[PDB]
């Protein structure tokens, strides 16, 4: 559930109205994580790439109200904690689907729930196993298959959608690191350019963080 | 050229054409670097220069693919047999550009004869379209090889229903030990996910690796 | 400030101009790095900040280029004489920014003394604009300092004959040993193709390579 947000008293109220109505816009912007420490707490762990990466986003997304926003009854409002929704692939029929596996702070709950939800639903190929998306969300997707430094969703209709998009690609070695492209789509009415530098950031320090 | 209604409803993905055209209208673009280190050493060898090469190379990838060659035609999807390259032409005394196209062929030679025969005819018409309308079965390719760019997205005011991919390349530089090309790709995602767009990279990485003849 | 009307049918991009303006209504953006080595030695031996010069450097390019002072007023195709840079503010109190702007001079120190008088003036003024509405003849420049990225594209919801330039900046970052600043270019194809993007991008490169005094 959620709280509605006190925009009359916000520091930003000027900057959503502008970026909501004046002149309607968001940005992507593609980042390379240092994944070279979590590679190696991973290594030496039981916990497989893809759902890290989830729960590390999610996290990171869990500690900011602002990459928690939505409109609902024409307020804005704030999600008490999101969801990810993440993509998973059938190789049998080169489709995808979208699941979703609820949040924990436990990285050993937030694994048992992930992998619970891959166990039923893995091999369906509905775009949307479960039905409908919970409301508080997050996006997640990855590209295995190629490396890009560039990822842009060019979306016909995003008016008040301000739940964050997040795309990685194919990691790979770059000099001394191992570099994970990273694409974090917002709308501007709700983040600046700074609020995507602190998501970013504080995945980086998370990644190079004990994963408990 | 010639075209086949496809088969929507027996489509492994028609719940995401549905989505993706009606429900959630949208497509990406995505840049990627090309390893062209073993092209550029081929091309020392060949009669043929750099940008008609890719060209052809792109152009054998995206007709391999029939997600790549996908169109509305009277309200319907179709898939077109083959598709042909429209490439855009730079003017030197004007510094402005055309867009030509040419008759794709699967032999290098072939390509590079009707290649040379569109250039021979049209290389310094100032016109846009010195050929008259772009062919219905087309893709778009450009090239930008004054600035090396890591990314490169266009922004389209109205793309409703427009699915031939659109194909972007930088100018190359040494990275290490490679030479690499940045190439963007801009798709629809009503008949493109991640993996075609990946799938059609790896493939054009394999065939920039290929013998030329 | 003073413009010009411009002549758009004795102009070589005439047809590119109406195309991308009415047929395909589009613009792209590309970002690159600019080798801000030399520029960063320049700086060790001056009084002025690394963002002010980026801007006034950036400000220079534009000026260089009628295609990248371009507008539609009173329906037709202008070009400004000169324009001044739009540049966002960071309030480190709020973790809000404000768009200033001040008079573009080709001399640095007097760029610099404008800079200054605005930010004494304005910059603990939390309002967006707290100038007043943007001067009609602007550029805008933004920074994001706080992250590196490789790429940066807005998803503008309606850009119609919106023809000024937009650069965006990110945190440099060491390579080797070059210091590299990512760079967001973002134009409207009517009045910009890939060849001016790149002329502006590289002259910024050479601007940041020379004496700065
Ligand atoms: C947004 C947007 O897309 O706008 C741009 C619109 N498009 C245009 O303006 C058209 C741009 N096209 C061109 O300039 C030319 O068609 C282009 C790419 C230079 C090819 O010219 P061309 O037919 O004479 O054939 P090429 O031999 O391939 O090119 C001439 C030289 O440029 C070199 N070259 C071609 N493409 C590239 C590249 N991407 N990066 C670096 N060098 C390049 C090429 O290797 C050759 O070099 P050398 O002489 O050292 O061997
Ligand atoms: C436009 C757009 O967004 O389209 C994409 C749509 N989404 C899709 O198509 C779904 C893509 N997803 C997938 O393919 C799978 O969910 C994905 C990413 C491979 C994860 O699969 P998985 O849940 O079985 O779990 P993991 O162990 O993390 O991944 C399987 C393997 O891939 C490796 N891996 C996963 N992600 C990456 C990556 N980004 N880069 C390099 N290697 C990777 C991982 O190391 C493991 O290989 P090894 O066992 O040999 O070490
Ligand atoms: O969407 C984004 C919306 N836009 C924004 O929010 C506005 C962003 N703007 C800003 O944060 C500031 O206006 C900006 C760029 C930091 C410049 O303000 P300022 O000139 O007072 O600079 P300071 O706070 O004094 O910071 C100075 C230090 O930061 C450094 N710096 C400035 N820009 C950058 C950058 N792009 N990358 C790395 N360091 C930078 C600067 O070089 C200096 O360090 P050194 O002394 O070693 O050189
Ligand atoms: O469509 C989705 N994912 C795709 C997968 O390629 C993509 O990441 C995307 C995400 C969000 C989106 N949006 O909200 O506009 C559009 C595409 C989810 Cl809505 Cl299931
Ligand atoms: O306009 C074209 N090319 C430009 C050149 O900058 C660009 O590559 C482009 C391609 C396709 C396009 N579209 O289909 O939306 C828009 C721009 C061709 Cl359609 Cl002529
Ligand atoms: O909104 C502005 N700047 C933002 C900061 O994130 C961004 O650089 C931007 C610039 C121009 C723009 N436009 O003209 O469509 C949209 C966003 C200025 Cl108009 Cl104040
Ligand atoms: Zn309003
Ligand atoms: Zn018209």
């Amino acid at each position: 559930n959620y709280t509605k947000f006190d925009v009359k008293n916000w520091v930003r109220r000027e900057h959503f109205e502008f970026y909501r109505h004046r002149l309607p816009c968001g940005f992507s912007l593609t980042s390379k994580i240092d994944i070279t420490t979590l590679k190696k707490s991973l290594d030496d762990s039981a916990y497989k790439f893809y759902p890290v990466m989830i729960y590390l986003i999610a996290q990171a997304v869990n500690q900011f109200d602002e990459l928690r926003m939505a409109i609902k009854d024409d307020e804005l409002i704030v999600w008490d904690s999101v969801d990810p929704q993440f993509t998973v692939f059938h190789q049998e029929t080169e489709t995808f689907s979208a699941l979703s596996c609820p949040y924990s702070s436990d990285i050993d709950q937030f694994m048992v729930n992930y992998l619970s939800v891959m166990e039923r639903y893995k091999s369906d190929t509905k775009l949307f196993p479960q039905g409908v998306t919970p409301e508080n969300h997050l996006n997640i997707s990855a590209l295995p298959w190629v490396n890009f430094d560039s990822f842009n969703l060019n979306v016909a209709n995003f008016t008040d959608y301000f739940a964050p998009i997040i795309t990685m690609a194919k990691y790979q070695q770059e000099g001394d690191r191992l570099l994970l492209p990273l694409s974090v789509q917002v709308h501007h009415a709700v983040c600046d350019g700074f609020h995507v530098a602190r998501f970013i950031n504080r995945l980086q320090e998370l990644c190079n963080s004990k994963l408990k």
